[PDB]
């Protein structure tokens, strides 16, 4: 059998390196300088996780992922989306998650940070960390964490992210949550998923720290992260200069 999966990094690779992508070209624009899809056949959850990929400057371990990743950031999306659908398994047409398909692909990704999550009781009487540098995290995305559990001592755990080193994308643990924007953690970008009426499923966009407005498909409108159920944000803290290695 022909050796796909070393230069592509993903288990049965030769099956999808023989396949028609072509079906998977969604309309793309960039749009404040990112990468998007127009909204069509319930695509969103592919709009918005790779618009995280990119808030995140990720990069992937293999030849092959970076090369269908950096084409698709330059328009011709095919491959990269077809495989986002083949990974996860989902049909063309049908509506996903983001967050599942983010877990996903953290293993492919080139680490690029650590997150300390302290669990702590509110008087010090019980205290643990870990340091986690897998590319996704999941863990709540406010400042003041998750309630998890009893200590021995009869105070609830607090389950909180405490530092980010790097670049991470963390992926709320529990529901979409809403809270005035100053109680989330800080990041550069809010993947949320809001009501979007009877017959439909709910609709994913991000909103974008800096400018205040959303990536919502292939356009940019106005938004408030203060009503917006937050699902995952990129916290990052970028190098000033991009570091690549030779080619061997
Ligand atoms: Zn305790």
């Amino acid at each position: 059998s022909n050796n796909w999966d070393s230069h592509y990094g993903f288990d049965k690779a030769g099956e999808f390196h023989m396949l028609d992508h072509t079906g998977f070209a969604f309309p793309s624009e960039v749009v404040n300088g990112r990468r998007v899809l127009k909204t069509t056949d319930n695509n969103c959850w592919v709009n918005v996780t790779c618009l995280q990929l990119q808030f995140a400057r990720f990069r992937f371990k293999s030849a092959g992922l970076q090369a269908m990743w950096e084409s698709y950031c330059t328009g011709d999306v095919a491959m990269f989306v077809h495989w986002l659908y083949w990974l996860t398994g989902v049909d063309k047409g049908q509506p996903s998650d983001s967050e599942n398909a983010l877990n996903m692909l953290s293993k492919y990704i080139v680490p690029a940070g650590s997150v300390t999550i302290e669990r702590v009781t509110h008087d010090g009487c019980c205290c643990s960390k870990r340091v986690v540098t897998a590319p996704v995290v999941n863990a709540s995305v406010l400042k003041l964490g998750v309630e998890d559990g009893l200590c021995p001592h009869g105070l609830n755990y607090i389950d909180k992210v405490v530092v980010v080193k790097g670049t991470t994308i963390v992926v709320n643990v529990g529901k979409p949550v809403v809270a005035p924007s100053h109680l989330f953690l800080k990041g550069v970008s809010y993947t949320t998923f809001l009501d979007n009426g009877n017959g439909v499923a709910g609709h994913y966009t991000v909103f974008d720290h800096d400018t205040g407005m959303v990536h919502d498909g292939d356009v940019f409108v106005p938004g408030d992260l203060n009503v917006s159920p937050v699902t995952n944000v990129v916290v990052s803290e970028q190098t000033a200069v991009v570091i690549k290695d030779p080619v061997k």
